[PDB]
């Protein structure tokens, strides 16, 4: 049974994750952002990070602390 | 410390990978538009029947084995 | 709280993917430096993993037993650690 997730306007979507509560987070990088989308839900979410440049990976741990690879940036960031 | 080389076949360009609770190891073969399972212990992976796929990227996988894969040039999320 | 930190990895060039393992360490595919790092929580010591022969690898995974996969993207094969 192949879905489509009810995400709104992604461009070029890169590396995703799903946490315990099934939601699904994607590093949204032609628009350098991270949106996360609740199970069930048809609004996804913009999480607050600042200063992406071309996200690529995303990453949830068990705490619900959210890391993304800002891949132009060199850099690790974690949102907590 | 022990280096292995798993039995995945005719990769091209092999990008996002994710590991399940049961060791399975689920890769995006993004130069192939498919997204390919090799089991603990298999030697012959699976094709996921996706649909429609174009540069498939990352993967990701749930507790209950749902399937999420980022379809990038077709700037969507897909659930099997 | 939505705070934002910049997590001390060292040096990395173009990374990739990424992972986090249930002990809170994040692993790194440093793409353009042919490696992947490793930096547990709360940490200011990165480890490089004893992956050998990568050429420019993309995805990493950890799973529960503290296994490490990564796509050795220009090598078309996915390898295992541990």
């Amino acid at each position: 049974n192949q879905t489509v997730l009810p995400f709104d306007g992604l461009n070029y979507p890169e590396g995703l994750a799903v946490d315990t509560q099934g939601a699904v987070y994607v590093a949204d990088r032609g628009n350098n952002r991270v949106v996360k989308l609740a199970a069930g839900s048809k609004t996804q979410t913009v999480l607050p990070f600042t200063g992406l440049n071309d996200p690529d990976g995303v990453a949830v741990d068990n705490s619900g602390n959210v890391y993304v690879t800002d891949t132009d940036n060199n850099r690790v960031v974690k949102l907590e």
